[PDB]
C-alpha cells in the first residue's frame, strides 16, 4: 500500500522509508515536495534528477542505507539495475540506476529479479539480504557482494571502503569491505587482479602510508632523493608544472593535495559523477596556469609507485594498460633517453 | 487514508473520487499528473489553478458532480467555502473556493463546519446532503440550498438552472431549481426581489419566451412596433451599432445572439471567470467595429423591457440599481427629451 | 550527424525529419521548442510528453508519416517497441512507446532489432520497408503488418482502417487495411476470429451498413419492429435512458451520435488513449442525466446485433467475453424472464 | 509610473493598457498573470512568447487595438521595430518585434524613433498618431503608413485589409486600406508593384470576384470550359490530385477552401506565423493522400489567372518570380508540350 | 556546424567548446542540460542566466578562457558586446552582454563587428587575437585591450589582475596587465588617470602594501600614529562603529576584512554583480549593528590615504569626486572643525 503521503509520512518520522503505517499532508510545487507542519510547509525533498519529483523522492526515501559498493565500482562491473533495493548515487543526487527490481511502481520492471525481463540486465544482489545470493546463482548476469564466503564461488575481496549514505569510508563498527562475484550469460566470470582507488578529499586528505606522510612532509627534491625516484617525472605527473600558460601534469590526487595546502586553484568538475580517473578544469590561483582536461586518479603512492617501477621506458609513447576499480585504465608513458616524461591516465 | 494514488485509482476506475480502495502509479511532471497505463504515461489532469499540482487533482477529484448553484450566484450571496465538498469553477478550471471544509488535508480549516474558524466564514450548505439543513441551522453565517420546504424558515425560490459538471442546465431528469436561505451573524436574513440571468451561450442561444422567438425572428423595426419600444433605444442597446469605430451598445446576449447568425465576432473575455455581468472586448468581423469593455448581461428580454419601462426619463444621466441574481447590479440611463439614449451595466 | 538544430531544420524545411542536411538556429524555453525565423521566435514543436523537450521534439519529428494501425490494435496485441520508426500516439500526444530501436540516441535500447535487448519484447515490423519482414521471422517476439502475403505464414486480415497522422481512415489512396502476424517466444501463433470498432467520431459520423442508415433515420420504435430487435434491451443499451438522474445505457457510439444531432452532451474522456473500449464521465445538456463511468464502444451496429444475438438469455448476470480488436472483451449481460436488461462493456 | 500592478489594473477595467491610474494584486505562478478577485485568483494572461511573464504581459496589453498592417506585409517590407506602440503578433502569440520604442522600460531601446540607436533599423510610422509622418521624414530607415495623402511622398496602395485585434477585415466602419512609404538610408524608396493575397481563412472562405463565386458553384471541367483555362494545369494546381499516396497541387486556397465543403482534411501549420506563402502537412481524410510541404497561397483567383497566363510555356522548368505583399515569391513553372502541368509558390 | 550535441560533445571531451568535432547525447529537463553517460543522465549545465538552456549553455562552452579584463572594469569603460567572444560573468552566472558577434546563431546580432549593427555599439577588442587590432580601428565605438603598444595610439595602462576562469588574479605565468584603449564615434577618447580597486575576498584577503601589513598587525591607535592619520576619521572610515543599533562607517574592504578575523558578520550583496563600489546589507554577530546598504570600496590602504590626504576639511558637506576603475566614483566628504567625520562612497 504505497503511497506519496506514505512516503513522506516515513521521510518526516524515520528519516527514510522504513515501511511504516501514516500519511502526512503533502504538495508539490514545481521539483520540490513539501509536507504541513502546523500550517507550514517545510522542504522535504529536492528532486535534482531527470525523473518525476514524486518518484525521485520515492526512489531517495527507499535509498539503500548501509555500507554499498561506490558507484565507480559498480559501474566498472557493469552493473544496470539493483535488486529489491535503490543505490543512490550522492555525487549526482539521483539513482545510481533508473530501473528498479521491486521498489517503485514507477520505476519497477519486475517484482522479482527472477522474471525474465531482467535476463539481460547485470542485476546487482547484496548477499547480505536473505535469499540474494541464490538469485544471484539464478539470474543470467549479474554482481553479488558478500561479508563471507559462498560455497563453491571464486571470490573477488573489494575495496576497503564501501559508501554509507555518501560518506565514503572504511567500517570500523560495519564491515565495508566485501567479496564481490560477477556472471556474464549464466557463467561466473573470474574477476581481475586490480588496484583500487583510494577515494579521498582534495581538502580533506590523509595519508594512508609512510611513503604517503614523507610525500606531504618532505620536500620534492628529498622525496624523490629518498625513495629513489630519478628519472621517473615525479616534478611534473605528481607534483605538477604551473611554470607556463598550460598546467603541467598533476594526474595524481596526493599531488593536488599538498599543492592546496600552498596555493588554492579551482577543480572545475565538469562531469560531476563518480568514476575511476576524475577529469577536471584546473585554474591555479597563484600562478595562472591553466589545463582543459587535467585527468586525476587518487592511487595510494605506493601503487603508482609499483606501477610506474614496473614499466619498460624505452619507448618514445605506448599506451600502459594497468587493472583499476576492476576496470582497465589506459595510460600514456612518455619516454626519453631511458627516462619518464610523463604518465597520465590516458583521455578517451 | 487519502493519497496521490488512491485519488488517482479513483480517478481512473470511476470518473472522480469516489472513495473506493486502491491504488495506481502516478508521476508528477510540472503541473500535470499522469498515471502509468500498460507501460504508458497518460495525462490524468493538468493544473490550471494557483494550488499545488497534487492538492488542486484532489480537489478537482472531489468536485460536487450533482446540479449545483452557479458560482456567480453563489459569489453574489457572499458565500466564502462550501461545507463538506468542492464547488468546482468551470469557467477558472479551479475550486470555487481556496480552503476546504472535510475534503482534503492540505486546504482543510476545519474537519467540520461548527468549529470555530467557519464561524466569520458564510459557509454553503447543501440541504440534499444528511444533516447539512440543521448544521445551517447551528451555523452563524451561510447560504442553505434545499430541493424542498424548510421547518419555520422562509425560502427564497433560486433559478431555474444549476451547473451539473460545468454544463448549466435546467433539469428535466434532476432538479436544479433550490430554495435559498441565508444567515449572517446568527440572523436569518431575508432575501431580497431579484431578476435572474438566463446564463445562455451566444453560439447555443435558444428564446424562452415568446418575445424572444419574436426578436430572432422579426426586423428591428418589425419588433419595436410590435413590441411598442419606440424611443427606449433598443436599437442601440439590445441590437448594437455598428457603423462608427466604436461599438455602440449591444449590451443584452439575445442581441448579440441575433448578431452572430449574421455577422461572426470576436469576444474577448478578458476577466474568465462567472459573473452576473460579463465584459468582453468585442471586435465586429464584418464592420471592424470594437469596443474595449462591452459590459453583457443575459436577462430574458421580458425582465429587460420591464427594467426598461420601470425607470423615470427624464433625467440627464442617472444609476439605476437592479437586483440581479441576489446581488445589486448599477445601470447607466443616460436620456434626452423624455426618451432613453443608453441604458447599460454601468462600468464601475 | 543528428542534432537538435538538424531535426529543427528538417521540421522546418521538410514537415518532419526527412534526413536532410542543414541546421536552423533553436532555443528551448521550458517545454516549447522554437526556431528564429527572421529574428522572431516561431514556435515549432510544445512537449506534452513525459520525455526531455529535445528528445520528445526529436521523435515526434521522427514519426511515422504512412497508414499506420491504430495504437489500440498495437496495444492488443501486445507490442512493447517499434522497430527503426516512431509510431506517434495521436490521442495521447507522446510516442506510443518510451523506447526506439534505429531512431533516437537518447531513447534508443539498439540500433537493430536484432540485437540481445529487444528479445523479450514484442517488436513491431513493418513489411512495407525492406527486411522487415525477414527480421520479423528471425525475432523472438513481434507482430507484423504486411500489404500483401507473406510465404508459409497464415495472415490475419485486420482493419480496413489505419491512421494517416493521426487521422483515421480508410484508404483510397493509400492502403490501410493490412496483414497481421504475431510471434510468441519464436512461435507463429494463430491470431483469434475478431471483431474490429469501427473508430469513428461522435461529431464527424457516417453509417456503414443498411442496419446504420435505418438506425439514424428510422425512430426508435419502427427500427426494433424492422430489425426484430424486440426484448434485447436496444432502448436502454444503444439508445439511451435520460428519464432518471443516472444515465442509463448507451454504450453504442452510434446511439450517442443519434442523441448528438438533437441535444448535445459532454462527453469527458478522463482517460485520453486510445482503447477499444472508450469511457467517459458524460453529462446530458437537455435532461440532466448523467454517468460518471459510460463505457462506449463502436462496433457496426450488424456486429452488436450478431453479438446480442448469439447470447444464452436466461442467465440473470453473466460475463460476455467478446474478441474485439484482437482483444478479450468482457461485457456483462443481465437477463430477466428470457429478455435482455443491459449488456455493457464491463466496468473491470 | 508603470507597474505590473497598474498594467493589470488597465487590463481588468479597461480590456487593455489605457494609461489609467490604478493597481490591483497580482501574483505570477509561471508563466500565467492572475489577479485577486473578491478572494479567487482569476487567470488575466499567459505567456506564449520567448520574453519574461510580466513583461509580454504588459506589451500584450500595450498592444496596439486599432486595424494595423497584417505581420506578412510588415516583415515584406523589412520592418524591425514600431515606433511609439507594439503590433502584436496574434498568429505567434507575441509581439511583432521583441524591442520596443516608448513603451515598456524593459524592451525599449529608446524613448523616441529619433535616438541614433534606431538609425539602421526600418522602424514602423503609423500616419495616424501625431507627429508620426514628420518621424518617418527624419528617420534614415522606415515604413509609414497614412490614411490621407502626404506632401510631395508619393504612395503606394496597400492591401483592402488590416488586422484589426488578430481579426483581419475589410473595413466598413474603420478604414484598413493604408497608403505605404518606405525608406532606405535616408532615400524614400519606389514601392514595387504588387499583387496583394487576400488572407481568408479555410473554412470562413468567401468569394470576391464572379470567378470565384463560379469556381465554388460550377464543376471543375464547366468552370474550366467557361474561362478557357485547358493547358493550364488548373485541375492539378488549384482543385488537387488526391488519387495517388501523394497529394497532388492544391496550392490555391479557393481550391483547398472548395474541397473543405466536401471532404475534410487536416492541415498541420508546422511553422505558426503569417507569411504570404503558407506551408502545411496537409492529410485528406477520405482519400488517405498527403503532403509534408504544401505551400498556399490565397490570391484572387482572377490575379492567379492573370499571373498563370502572363507566362512563357516553352521551358521544362523555370523559376517564375511575382511581387506578392510588396516581396519577391519565386514559384517554379513546370512545362511539357506547350501545356502546364503544375506551377506552385517554390519551396525555397 | 553548431548544434547542442556538438556543444555538448566538447565540454565533455574538452572541459568547453573548442571546435572538435563529434557529438553526445543530450537532455533538457527545465533549465538543465544532461548528457547519457553509459545509461545514467549527468548534469553537464544549469542555467541561471535568463537566456534559453541551450542557449546559455553555449554561451558558456564559448566562453573566454583567456586573462580578460573584470566585467566592473569593462562596464566602467561603456562596453555593451564583446567581438567574436563571449566575455562569462562568473559574478552573474551569465554572459557579460546578452547579444553577439560570431558566436551563436541565437544571439549574433552580427558575424563580423565591421556590420553595420555593431557600429552604434562599443564593442570589446582583445588584441591578443589575430585582425581584432585593426577591427578597432575601423570600428566607431570600442575598447581594445593589448599587451603590446599599438603604433600611434596612446595607451591606458590597466590594473594589474584580470580575471581568468573567474578567478581574479595577477599573472605569473601569464600577462593580466593590459593597455587599454577606447573610441567613441570613429574618435580615440583619452581614458583618465585612474586608481585601481584591487578586487580581494573578504575570508582571502592579503595585504599588498607595508601600510596594509601595520594596518591588520597593529591596533587601531598604533596604527593612526604611526601614519600620522589623527583627524582623519579612520576610527570610524575604516574600522568600523558597531557601538550603536546602526553600524558606523565600515566602506574600505581592508576594514571589514580585519574585522571579520574577530567578530564574524553577514555580508547580505543584495545586487549580485561586479562593480567598483559594492553594496552590502550588512548585520555584525557580536554586537548586534546592521546597516542596510554598506557601501564598500577595496582600494589599496596608500591609495585611500592618498585620497584622504588631497582633500580640503573646512566644508561641513561637499562631493568629492575620484576616478577608480576609469569611472569617476563619487564620495561624501562630512567635516567638522578640521577634521573628518566620515568620507564613504557616495549612494547613486
Ligand atoms: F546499482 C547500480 C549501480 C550503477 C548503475 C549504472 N551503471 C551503468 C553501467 C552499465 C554498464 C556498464 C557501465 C556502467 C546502475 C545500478
Ligand atoms: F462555493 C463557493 C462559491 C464561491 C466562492 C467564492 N466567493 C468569493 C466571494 C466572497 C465574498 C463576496 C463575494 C465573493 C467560494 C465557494
Ligand atoms: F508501436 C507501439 C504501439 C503500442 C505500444 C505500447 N503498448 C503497450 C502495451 C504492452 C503490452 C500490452 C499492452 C500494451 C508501443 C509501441
Ligand atoms: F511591427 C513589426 C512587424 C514585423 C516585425 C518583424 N519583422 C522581422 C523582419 C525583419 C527584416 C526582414 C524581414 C522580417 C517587427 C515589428
Ligand atoms: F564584454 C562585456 C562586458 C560588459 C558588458 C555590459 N556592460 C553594460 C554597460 C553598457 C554601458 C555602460 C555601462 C555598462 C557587455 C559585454
Amino acid at each position: 500500500a504505497m503511497s506519496l503521503e506514505n512516503v513522506a509520512f516515513n521521510v518526516v518520522n524515520k528519516g527514510h522509508f522504513d515501511g511504516q503505517q501514516g500519511e502526512v499532508p503533502v504538495s508539490i510545487i514545481n521539483n520540490t515536495v513539501y509536507t504541513k507542519v502546523d500550517g507550514v510547509d517545510v522542504e522535504l525533498f529536492e528532486n535534482k534528477t531527470t525523473l518525476p519529483v514524486n518518484v525521485a523522492f520515492e526512489l531517495w526515501a527507499k535509498r539503500n542505507i548501509k555500507p554499498v559498493p561506490e558507484v565507480k565500482i559498480l559501474n566498472n562491473l557493469g552493473v544496470d539495475i539493483a535488486a529489491n533495493t535503490v543505490i543512490w548515487d550522492y555525487k549526482r543526487d539521483a539513482p545510481a540506476h533508473i530501473s528498479t527490481i521491486g521498489v517503485c511502481s514507477m520505476t519497477d520492471i519486475a517484482k522479482k529479479p527472477t522474471e525474465t525481463i531482467c535476463a539481460p540486465l547485470t542485476v546487482f544482489f547484496d548477499g547480505r539480504v536473505d535469499g540474494q545470493v541464490d538469485l544471484f546463482r539464478n539470474a543470467r548476469n549479474g554482481v553479488l557482494i558478500t561479508e563471507g564466503s559462498v560455497k563453491g564461488l571464486q571470490p573477488s575481496v573489494g575495496p576497503k571502503q564501501a559508501s554509507l549514505n555518501g560518506v565514503t569510508l572504511i567500517g570500523e563498527a560495519v564491515k565495508t569491505q566485501f567479496n564481490y562475484y560477477k556472471k556474464v550469460d549464466g557463467v561466473v566470470q573470474q574477476l581481475p587482479e586490480t588496484y583500487f582507488t583510494q577515494s579521498r578529499n582534495l581538502q580533506e586528505f590523509k595519508p594512508r602510508s609512510q611513503m604517503e606522510i614523507d610525500f606531504l612532509e618532505l620536500a620534492m627534491d628529498e622525496f624523490i632523493e629518498r625513495y629513489k625516484l630519478e628519472g621517473y617525472a615525479f616534478e611534473h605527473i605528481v607534483y605538477g608544472d604551473f611554470s607556463h600558460s598550460q598546467l603541467g601534469g598533476l594526474h595524481l590526487l596526493i599531488g593536488l593535495a599538498k599543492r592546496f595546502k600552498e596555493s588554492p586553484f579551482e577543480l572545475e568538475d565538469f562531469i560531476p559523477m563518480d568514476s575511476t580517473v576524475k577529469n577536471y578544469f584546473i585554474t591555479d590561483a597563484q600562478t595562472g596556469s591553466s589545463k582543459c582536461v587535467c585527468s586525476v586518479i587518487d592511487l595510494l603512492l605506493d601503487d603508482f609507485v609499483e606501477i610506474i617501477k614496473s614499466q619498460d621506458l624505452s619507448v618514445v609513447s605506448k599506451v600502459v594498460k594497468v587493472t583499476i576499480d576492476y576496470t582497465e585504465i589506459s595510460f600514456m608513458l612518455w619516454c626519453k633517453d631511458g627516462h619518464v616524461e610523463t604518465f597520465y591516465p590516458k583521455l578517451q
